Order: structure tokens, then C-alpha cells, then sequence
């Protein structure tokens, strides 16, 4: 659905068409003016950073494996007449239907006998997810991935690809799969009983030599050397595929390029009356395009055990019953062209669509994970209470776009109750400690790290124990529309911390709440503190992320008694553009102002600039008014002339309209 | 159901997240002030009670089994309609909380020759009420098998008797065969050989009745604990964690306290032990059995309606020693030679060192209130905060005074044992010696110590009136008509573990009111009799 993934987007961001995409790395987020101020009884000290970057990395690497499962029956396409008045295939009028056509008459008797069983295989989702995924590898195909390369650094901890991905070799995108081709036959009309467990499929005219190739390809095992997100392992779909097309299937040609594939996709949903199947196809890949780079060293154990995701067994009776689909179609919803047609227009805005997606969804999932189990709506019993329809199975798009729901704060409606694509809530559920691989860079690191040893030499590989699960993004699309406590992302913010001249400095926390908005206040005024718990003996420090620059409380990596002593004469000034707290005496007063948003994005240390024409907002409207117009010009060619008006030269002449 | 048992702890205590149990024993209770007020025909004397420690004892042994039984499905094309009538995981979630206390607290151990209940003159060991037992820790108790859990892949045809939803799974389905009696490693029959890869809020209560178990306040309250009770475990089909141990304290207390009342009901009235809860519940389970017989106790107790969304018949059934017409034989050892005189035994001669029987026909209180303290008082318990005891002093003739009402020597008796006076009374129609210094834990005197359903008059020995505790109000001599006025205050909670204190770390409303279960409470009206309790509707 292109509308519902629309509106999440943020209203001051207007996106163009084409994004040259040259690497496996993006740092999307947005230019603000901060106006910071430190209120004192000494006096006032002004701040202000005319443009401050806050960014969430995202990659295109993340560890998936298909499973071929059993899913509903999409009925959107067949003809409106064989239907009932409830919405159900009245077996009767299909016999009606089947005898009053061009069929031959001997195979009418043995066909509609089949019909029971052929006609309830509608789902072409996993054909269409395959050949969306050929568009985008061959499109961004020069993109690498380096073996000993660095998946998350922070200065204290490092992780490796080498760590998270083993059997990994260093190829580039186009150079990763080597798909062989399936056999694409040609449907006999003149067949005695139709063969199930063998889809066939509808053509427009003739199959041509480089839709024999994508068809082919589609239909295959996804085998893939480098583990990248949009040709991760896939099952093989079918062996062989029918094709009921009176022009013969031209033999594969081999080559192809990223055009073709839409070329391909067009004739296919047109002939098979099948955009419900392709609307279905588009949120199951703006799911599992991108994959977010972890915020913190400890949130990597979002992406340790890969997630399975759910493909539809293939299953189409089309070839058959060639009579059944015609120009009237029944659907449910009017709106249900919407979704091909924004595609075929934007076919890059999908990655626009996906950032929104993944986004939303793991930042409910960080305060998600924060709940007891005795509640009413908790960890395991979120997904049932919110759905109020009758999937097969709560997993895929249903637990993705429940989340979306939560976030936003709106009403989700999908026309049927498709149960299919990535589950995520897999390392929550389970409810277990995790063992995070990580590579030690000082000798002072399990301090900070809750690690499994307590000494430590430079280059030893370790292990992290994560109990709780930190939050894997910082809310920036989803900034300040529906704003909770815990990420604090107002646009107005103040702290009051109350110290006497008695105390040198050193000022104890009791209260978690206004600890964790000091800790992030001082790190946007680019100032380096280092707290120390007094009950159990740790140490946290607010730079502990170069994306975001907020504290969130889970960078404590402790759930106990909160008693946090910081010395105010420890302070050291990191960044710049930063106000300096010299020597502080009485009550303390900080606090900010966020005015204006510019969208901004980074690539290879360089600004990524969008380019092309101005994307709109395509309704059903907008085309069938050109219907209604129908350009009703009667085409005559009717010529029109120019008098010739004379004026002082002569020499040269000089045409007039009337 | 966390926001129910929660609210039966008392308002003044609100514990902490952990507790580090370190033993298969834990006291639990209060330090209270009583501030004593003293007159009769001689004169006038006040005293104060600085510091008194109230408590019960609970333990982690409890001799249990689990059957497996057919109960309704929680609601929270030919296939789908046989197999969704049939839904309910609380079975697995069970054995799953079990696995999780079974790793926590496992260094808990239980040795055969230590005592269970020991009071001075009797004695019960482990070996009794627990033969075929070996010394092992909690952890050595249970060597658990595996069962297969295979990946469901395209299959059309779901496989019967199969569930569809490692090392956690494949245990938590296998059998249970423990080797020493502990509560939260009972036996437990197969749940299912495979497994394709509110049903918790069921398994949550249905573990804080098995948790704990109590340990008797008196030798005669064995009996409750001798036959093993049966835990309903559900058919397996589908297509703060230590804040559970005061919630199981609450649970146990509340049920125990009132089946204390439900035993002295006469079997001739509207309500009695055998029609108590099918008058109480308001719903259509498939038994009044399990969670349905708890929550009716607890209901009764707290003088609430509670009400759960589904009508769950799963759990441990306790009321089984209470409904059979037979005296109960409580194995005992004899420690001092004059046993007989005090305890109804089978041989009247014995020697220290003996196994004889003791007789059990009415079933006497196993526990005393504690948590539920004054939140609805009895005459019988008599756990008020604020109380003006009167009764009037029967003449002493030689040193002996004849108490020929039931009523007055349950009130003189209770005051006696205020002021701190070990007072030793001889029953006539048996002749058989009671002490109101029966229960040292808890510093009150129930009637049910006589250990004699029936009627009776006592003969109390005047002279020979011991002094184990004196306060300034305490007096020996009484004259006339005795007025005693106390007043308790400064309740703090304290528990007690291998005798050392054991510290704290850390739009509109669709009634839908026809298939959700409800229960409603009774109120005990007192009457002449003071034996006899009777229930009515309030």
C-alpha cells in the first residue's frame, strides 16, 4: 500500500525521483538550529549551533532465509459474475460460465469437476517479490561488500562483518548470485485433465526472448555468496511454469537490463488481473530492503540468529480457465490500481518507503521491550488485542504494520488479511541472555561493557552479555508527532539541578527521570561526563553513539537502585560549536530550542543530493478525469491560416494570427 | 492474575524486587505493640507488650500429582473447526515457570532425617508422611528427557495429537519423575511426544497454589497433608519474577484460614462442605474443581466479588481430607513418656523413642491470619486491633475452678494467655490435660487446642499457674468479673530463614456478563452454640 507508507514521511521533507545509490552505507536525518542556554546564579551562558546533524545509519546487508508456507486465496480479479451476493465463488455459474465460452466441449465436463479445487490457488505474491528483487539488484549492482570491514565501531568496542556474517565471501551485488533458469513450457489447450501442482499463468501476445530469461530467473533458488539484504536465500518457487500464450515462447536470450524487468511486470499484473497480489509484494519487500546499523555496541543482538521470512507457495489456475477473467473484475476496495501505478511512475521512492518502515517499527520495539509480562498489553499479547480481522497465523506484515499503527496513532486497513514477509519479534520473544561477539580496542572496556571477562589485552575477541534489549534506532522521520518521555524528543526541554556551595561540585541523582535529560542536555553543549553508580560500582558516559548525540537510559546496561554520583569538576569540552560550564556554584538551569527541519543526507563521508523531477500525490482521480475528458478533440485535422500584412520594408514579410 | 493477589497483602507492606531464599523454610509475619489494660474486684493494673512477633512458617515440600484432563478453550475450513474448540497452552507455560525456579533456587536441600513438626512431647520426621525419598538437592531431583521438536515446513493435511505454535521446549513437554518431595518438581504425565514450530495469566495462578505449602500449627494439622492432591493439568493443543512467592503466601494463607470455619459447619444447613461452591459460583465450567474451589475461599475471606474472564477448572484441589467421614491416622514419635495424656494415641503406655498413631476426626486450623489480619474478624480466631474481653471468674472450691460453658473458657483462657500465664486445665469427659500454650509462633489460643468435637466442662488447676512471660499487667490471683482492654500498634514486617533474619534486596462497555465467571462471598453470622460456625448471604 503506497498511500499508508506516504503519510508517514515527514511534511517539510518533498522528495524527487531519481537517488544514485553508489555504496552500502546511508546516513539519513535532518538539519536543525539549536539555541542551548546555561542559567546560573553567577549569570547566563548563550549558545547556539546553526546547523546540527542528527542521523540513523542504514546499510544493505542483514542476514534473512525464506520459508515456503501456506497462505488465504486472493480472490480479486476473476469476473464479477460467477460471484455471489455474500462474496463467495457460487460453483454453477462457473459450469454456466465455462459452457457458454470458446472451450473445447469434451474437456468442459472433466474441467469443471477440477474447478473445486483449481480455482481457491490464487496467490502470485512470491513471483512478484522475486522479479522486484532482479529490478533492484541489476539497478544498484555495483555496490561492495568487504570481508574485514567495520560493521560498528565506538571507540571502546568494535565488530567485524567477519563476526556476524562467517561463510562470507567480499563480491559485489551483480557478482553475488549465479541464478540458474527454470523451464518455461507452453500451455497445450487441446490437454486431457489439467495438472495440478504446476501454475499457469496469462500472456499478452507473444512471450518475448528477455521475458523467457526474467521469468526463468525468478522462478529459482537464490543462492548468494555475500550477505546482502535484497538477495538473501530463497527456496526454488516452482520446476516448471505454464504460459497460455497462442504466440509462441521465444528461446532465452541470457542478458537483460533493469527496464525489461518492469517491461515484464506490467504485462503480467494487466493480463492476470492481479494488483492485490503485487500490492502485497511491495510492503513484503519495503520490509526486508534495508536493515538498520545498531545505535549502540550492545543493540547488535537485534541481528545475531537470522529472521525467517514467510513466501506464499505458488499457486495460479489461470492458463486453464482462460474465460473467467475478463475486463470487469470484482474488488473489494476502489483504490486497488494505486499501488502499481505510484511504482511504475517512482520506482526509487520504495527506499524512502522502507527507511519509514523499519524506523517506526524498531523504535516501538525498544519501548516495547520495556514492560513487565504481568500487564494487560504486553510483550507477548500486543499483536491479537490491535488486529480485529481473521488471519491464518499473527506474523510477517501483521506484527510490522500493528507496530506502525502504535506509532503513528492511526487506523491501518489492508483489504484482505494477507500473513506474509519478515517477523522481527524474534530475539523479544524468546526472552533470553544473548551473546554479542565483540573485538577489544583499550584495556579498560568491562567497566563500561557488561563482558564476560574482567581483563582484557587490545585485539582479544570477546563476548558482551545483553539481558535487556536497547532501542536499535532513534526516532527522526517520527520526530515530535507522537512524543513519549522516554526518548524525550520535544522541541522545548529545561532540567533543574539543585546543588548548594557546600557541595564542591559533586551532585547524587535520586530521580532516573531528570538524570537521563542532564546526561543528554551536556552532550548537545559538547561536554564529555562520566558518571559513577554509587551502590553497585559502574560507570556510564553520555558519548556513547556519533549518530543521534542523545543519551537514552538504557546506556546504563543496569536495572537496579538509582544513585548516581557526577563531579562537575571532571568536565571536559569534546566537540565544537559548545558552551563551557568553568566552575558552577548553586542551582543549575539548562535547556534548548529546536526552530527550523532542512532533510539531509550523507554517503561516503560526502552530501547525497536527490535529483530528478517533483514527485506528487497520485490519486485514482487524477488519471480517470483524463478518461472522462477522453481527449474528446474529435481528431480531424482542421488548418487554420495566416493573412500576410505588409508594412514599410516589403523586402521581408510579416504573418499575422487572424 | 497479578492485580487480585496483590491486593490481599496488607496496606502497610510493600515489598522490595528480589529475595535471595536460601533454604526449603521461611517464617513470615509482624512486630506489633499491644498496650494491655487490666481491672477486676481487687483493683486496677496497666501494662505495655514493647515488641511481639506474630509469624506462621511455610516450607517448599508438598506431595503432589498431575493428571491430565479435557477443559474449555480460551478465545484470546473442516480442520480449523475441530481444532479451534480445542485450544489451551497454560500446560506448557506451567512445566516452562516450573524450569525457571527449578535453575533460580536450585540449591535448596532436603534431607530425609530432619524434622517436619516439633512441639516438645510429639515429633514427626520426613521419612513419615514422605516414605519412598532420598536426600538430594533441587537441581539433583530432576534428570529431564527431550521430546523431538521438528520445523513444519507446503503440508496440507495437519497431523492429529500434534500441537503447531530448543533445550526449554523439549523439557518442558517431557515427564516429571523427582526423586525428593519438593512442591514445584511434582510428577507430571507427558504432555505430547512432538511439537511443530490469558493461557499465561491461568499458569500464573495455577503455580501460587503449588509454590508453597504450609507447616502445621499443631501435630493434629497433618492430617490435611497425608493423601497426595491432584493437580488438573489441561490437554496440550494449539493450531518482577520473585514478587510470585508473597503472592503464593497470600494464596495459601487465605484458603487454609477459611477451610478452618467450612470444617466446623454442621453437615444440616443451606451451606455446608459439600454445597459451599456450587452456591458461590456464577458461570458454567465443566467441574467445580482446581483454581474454582481456591478463589471461592478467597472470596469468602476477603468479603469480595472477584470475577476472571474465563471459567479455567485447573489447578490444585485441596478439599479432599475434609470430604470423606473418616478418622484420619497421623503417624507421630514420641519424644516424652506422658504423650498419651495430652494427645489421643492408640496405645496409652509408650517409651521415648516409639512410632505410635495419633486420631484426627475434625480437621483443626492449619494456619493462623497473618497477612489478613483485621480485614474481617471472626469470634473464633479473635484477631481484632482494638477488644474489651469480659468473663466472670468461677469460684476455686479446693485449687480447682469448674468452667462448665464452651464460650467463658475460651475467653479466660485468651486473656491468661495476654498477660503471659501457662494455665493447664483437665476435660472431665475424656481425661485428657489441654494448655493454652499449644502454638509458640503465633501468641493466641483457639478452641480447636482441646482437641475434642462434642460437649465438655474443664477443671483448670489454679495453683499450678507457671510464669514464662511478665509484663507489669500480668497477675496470677483473679477476683470477680476480669475487664481486659488492648490496643495494637507499630505493625513492621519481618521473615525469619535457618534462624537468622532474612533481608529484602533491590466507548462503551459491551457488558458481555453470560459465559465470564464470578463468585460471590459469604459473611459469618455468629450464635449461641460458639462450636458450630454457619454462613449466610450478606
Amino acid at each position: 500500500m503506497s498511500s499508508l507508507l506516504n503519510s508517514l514521511l515527514p511534511e517539510y521533507f518533498k522528495p524527487k525521483t531519481n537517488l544514485n545509490i553508489n555504496s552500502s552505507r546511508v546516513q539519513y536525518g535532518f538539519n536543525a538550529r539549536i539555541d542551548m542556554q546555561y542559567e546560573d546564579d553567577s549569570g547566563t551562558r548563550k549558545g547556539s549551533r546553526p546547523n546540527a546533524f542528527m542521523s540513523n545509519t542504514v546499510a544493505f546487508i542483514g542476514n534473512y532465509e525464506g520459508i515456503i508456507v501456506d497462505d488465504i486465496p486472493i480472490l480479486d480479479g476473476l469476473r464479477a459474475d460467477i460471484f455471489d451476493t455474500h462474496g463467495d465463488l457460487d460453483m454453477g455459474l462457473v459450469e454456466d460460465a465455462l459452457s457458454k465460452s470458446t472451450m473445447i466441449r469434451r474437456n468442459v465436463p472433466t474441467y469443471t469437476a477440477y474447478a473445486s479445487e483449481l480455482l481457491y490457488k490464487r496467490n502470485l505474491t512470491s513471483l512478484f517479490y522475486n522479479m522486484l528483487r532482479l529490478y533492484y539488484i541489476k539497478k544498484w549492482g555495483s555496490i561492495k561488500y568487504e570481508k574485514d570491514a567495520i560493521f560498528y565501531d565506538n571507540g571502546h568496542a568494535c565488530l567485524l562483518n567477519r563476526q556476524l556474517f562467517p561463510k562470507s565471501r567480499d563480491a559485489s551485488l551483480e557478482s553475488s548470485l549465479s541464478l540458474p533458469e527454470a523451464e518455461i513450457a507452453m500451455l497445450d489447450p487441446g490437454l486431457e485433465f489439467p495438472e495440478e501442482d504446476v501454475p499457469a499463468i496469462l500472456w499478452h501476445g507473444r512471450v518475448s526472448s528477455r521475458a523467457t530469461c526474467i521469468l526463468g530467473q525468478a522462478c529459482s533458488e537464490f543462492a548468494p555468496l555475500a550477505p546482502f539484504s535484497i538477495a538473501h536465500y530463497s527456496p526454488q518457487l516452482t520446476r516448471k511454469l505454464f504460459v497460455n500464450a497462442p504466440a509462441g515462447i521465444e528461446p532465452s536470450s541470457g542478458r537483460y537490463t533493469h527496464e525489461d524487468v518492469k517491461d515484464a511486470i506490467t504485462i503480467l499484473v494487466s493480463a492476470n488481473q492481479a494488483y492485490t497480489d503485487f500490492e502485497a509484494a511491495y510492503l513484503m519487500l519495503a520490509q526486508t530492503l534495508v536493515s538498520p546499523v545498531p545505535r549502540t555496541a550492545e543493540a547488535s543482538a537485534w541481528f545475531i540468529n537470522a529472521g525467517m521470512v514467510n513466501m506464499p507457495t505458488l499457486s495460479c489456475a489461470n492458463g486453464y480457465y482462460p474465460a473467467l477473467t475478463n475486463v470487469n473484475p470484482y474488488h473489494r476496495l476502489d483504490t486497488w490500481k494505486d499501488t502499481l501505478n505510484h511504482w511504475v511512475a517512482y520506482p526509487d521512492m520504495l527506499f524512502y518507503h522502507s527507511v519509514a518502515m523499519i524506523e517506526s517499527c524498531y523504535v516501538e520495539l525498544g519501548n516495547v521491550a520495556r514492560v513487565s509480562d504481568s500487564d494487560a498489553i504486553n510483550k507477548y499479547t500486543f499483536t491479537e488485542l490491535s488486529v480485529q480481522g481473521r488471519p491464518v497465523m499473527n506474523r510477517g506484515i501483521i506484527v510490522d504494520l500493528t507496530l506502525v499503527a502504535m506509532r503513528t496513532g492511526r487506523e491501518i486497513s489492508l483489504p484482505y488479511p494477507v500473513s506474509c514477509g519478515l517477523t522481527r519479534t524474534d530475539a523479544l520473544l524468546q526472552g533470553t541472555e544473548i551473546h554479542v561477539p565483540v573485538v577489544v580496542k583499550d584495556i579498560d572496556m568491562p567497566q563500561y561493557y557488561n563482558a564476560i571477562d574482567k581483563d582484557v589485552i587490545e585485539g582479544q575477541e570477546t563476548v558482551i552479555k545483553v539481558k535487556q534489549l536497547p532501542p536499535a534506532m532513534y526516532p527522526i522521520y517520527t520526530y515530535g508527532i507522537n512524543t513519549t518521555e522516554f526518548y524525550s524528543d520535544h522541541f522545548e526541554d529545561q532540567v533543574q539541578v539543585e546543588m548548594a556551595p557546600i557541595d564542591n561540585g559533586k551532585a547524587v541523582f535520586n530521580d532516573a527521570r531528570k538524570f537521563s535529560k542532564f546526561m543528554s542536555i551536556m552532550r548537545m553543549m559538547g561536554n564529555d561526563v562520566t558518571a559513577t553508580d554509587l551502590v553497585t560500582g559502574r560507570k556510564v558516559s553520555n558519548w556513547a553513539d556519533n549518530s543521534s548525540g542523545r543519551f537514552l537510559y538504557t546506556d546504563v546496561k543496569y536495572e537496579g537502585q538509582t544513585a548516581f554520583l557526577v563531579d562537575m569538576d571532571t568536565v571536559k569540552a569534546r566537540d565544537h560549536c559548545w558552551v563551557s560550564i568553568v566552575d558552577p556554584n548553586g542551582t543549575m538551569n539548562l535547556s534548548y530550542k529546536m526552530t527550523n527541519f532542512r532533510a539531509a543526507m550523507f554517503s561516503r563521508n560526502k552530501p547525497l543530493y536527490m535529483t530528478g523531477g517533483s514527485v506528487r500525490t497520485i490519486a485514482t482521480g487524477n488519471y480517470r478525469d483524463a478518461a472522462e475528458r477522453l481527449r474528446a478533440m474529435d481528431e480531424t485535422l482542421r488548418l487554420k491560416p495566416f493573412k500576410i500584412t505588409e508594412k514599410l520594408d516589403f523586402r521581408v514579410a510579416a504573418y499575422a494570427i487572424p
